[PDB]
């Protein structure tokens, strides 16, 4: 037993990480087949970041200005193009470590693993949720851009995130691997509003199911509720409205535990209205919302890759 | 910025994970050079676990009874021996993916990454501390035994933990890679006392330094204290006594932030005596103790491997 914030094994992604330098700027790129993907602001100087004209900046760059290094071996760049906010550098060698992979644009409320990298070298791995306001709460320093977020299903790596920037509130914003930002953010150094950080209700409920499965049950009570009644409480506390689709997704955990989803909702309602009175749930003193129902089932049944 | 519980990249350890079966029992082993390390209770039946005579059980086992599989390729076992609570299976092929590596017996209060595996296949990676009572708080199911804990320093993997069992309180116990349990635990299915779960004081202080660095500073106050004064509070709250060695280890973070260690101790004292009044620190509502001073410096400066 036990329940931990758990990232996927990162070995398949480690083999794809490279360093990309353009002028004085170094960041990370992702090497799959004969293409290296990286953030387009690698072409920017520190003067450019306020209001970059990426098309005008890029026309001054040729293939040989993109220095791409895999470990200690240099890659030969034979083509470059811009797709939304990413650059695609064509190299003359297919990455021999390329895993089976897909690009996916994930939905808010879903989770993924981040492999934080610097200078093309992995530093660490942790789990993130794509929050409802399309930010993530990561650990990113200068030089981490181009680090990626992914999921693994058996042997296929689903890449869903590339890191581009930090917002004023200390949260993080980035793109899918087609270069389209999650949320309204743009790749320029201006103050950008994130918007209300709504809690991922279905995920809190999954985590409560995780707790019962792993022996923490002090929060179960004698009450029930309705979706509409519960949602009147979700509103006051900036929780996402709970829908029947969410109830359906929780079905497996409801059936595993014998606790109806609405009964669990009534537990959540009381926790939101009364706090935790100084107690903990799975070692936390707040309501955790970055485990999906799949994550709970995954971890509580030992799915491997 | 940002501060997250971060595991090492797991690729170098993924390449060492194998499946070991002996009779009806399957678990994980660690393949380095021409030796596979695994928990000795792989030789046990479910009848044996109450009071196993490991020497008597093992004499009924020959090399060909240890089925060792790396991915889908079978390894040939040419020797076996027991060292404390682990078995060493000599195979006829050196693991071609063997990293530079060391075995180390880590000190209580230090952290390490766990690669949770089932059937020789990695499932996920997370960070743990070796707690003062020599338990860890992990996520381990049936079949996870032989999963390992490690640290990475540049290119060298320091293996410090092998998983063997779960205690009644839901925490986890295991050995170094020489097979010697951390703490007083033994590999038998009996109720075993863990002992008081003391908080790792130097680590909480490091995490408070992490918070200040990453912008959370509401807990700083106008007070200071002394080691002896502070420790009178550490005692009542089951914190480890703070020593000058600990102060010295915090020196770099003290110098980086300009906050004296004793001043931070006075912040901690007030938090222990007054709680957090419903506020959070680095997204947590309790005092986190599973970041070492090195972990904070590591993550706040981008060390790679
Ligand atoms: C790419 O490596 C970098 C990631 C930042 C560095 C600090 N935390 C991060 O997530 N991205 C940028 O430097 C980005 C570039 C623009 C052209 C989009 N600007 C940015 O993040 O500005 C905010 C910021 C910069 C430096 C420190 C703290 C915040
Ligand atoms: C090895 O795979 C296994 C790890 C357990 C399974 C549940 N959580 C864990 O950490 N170890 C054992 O089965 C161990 C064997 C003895 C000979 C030491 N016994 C054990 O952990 O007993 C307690 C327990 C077993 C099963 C479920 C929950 C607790």
């Amino acid at each position: 037993s036990g329940f931990r914030k758990m990232a996927f094994p990162s070995g398949k992604v480690e083999g794809c990480m490279v360093q990309v330098t353009c002028g004085t700027t170094t960041l990370n790129g992702l090497w799959l087949d004969d293409v290296v993907y990286c953030p387009r602001h690698v072409i920017c100087t520190s003067e450019d970041m306020l209001n970059p004209n990426y098309e005008d900046l890029l026309i001054r760059k040729s293939n040989h200005n993109f220095l791409v290094q895999a470990g200690n071996v240099q890659l030969r760049v034979i083509g470059h193009s811009m797709q939304n906010c990413v650059l695609k550098l064509k190299v003359d060698t297919a990455n021999p470590k390329t895993p089976k992979y897909k690009f996916v644009r994930i939905q808010p409320g879903q989770t993924f693993s981040v492999l934080a990298c610097y200078n093309g070298s992995p530093s660490g791995v942790y789990q993130c949720a794509m929050r409802p306001n399309f930010t993530i709460k990561g650990s990113f320093l200068n030089g981490s851009c181009g680090s990626v977020g992914f999921n693994i299903d058996y042997d296929c790596v689903s890449f869903c995130y590339m890191h581009h920037m930090e917002l004023p509130t200390g949260v993080h914003a980035g793109t899918d691997l087609e270069g389209n930002f999650y949320g309204p953010f743009v790749d320029r150094q201006t103050a950008q509003a994130a918007g209300t950080d709504t809690t991922i209700t279905v995920n809190v409920l999954a985590w409560l199911y995780a707790a019962v499965i792993n022996g923490d049950r002090w929060f179960l009570n004698r009450f029930t509720t309705t979706l509409n009644d519960f949602n009147l409480v979700a509103m006051k506390y900036n929780y996402e409205p709970l829908t029947q689709d969410h109830v359906d997704i929780l079905g497996p955990l409801s059936a595993q535990t014998g606790i109806a989803v609405l009964d669990m909702c009534a537990s959540l309602k009381e926790l939101l209205q009364n706090g935790m009175n100084g107690r903990t749930i799975l070692g936390s003193a707040l309501l955790e919302d970055e485990f999906t129902p799949f994550d709970v089932v995954r971890q509580c049944s030992g799915v491997t890759f």
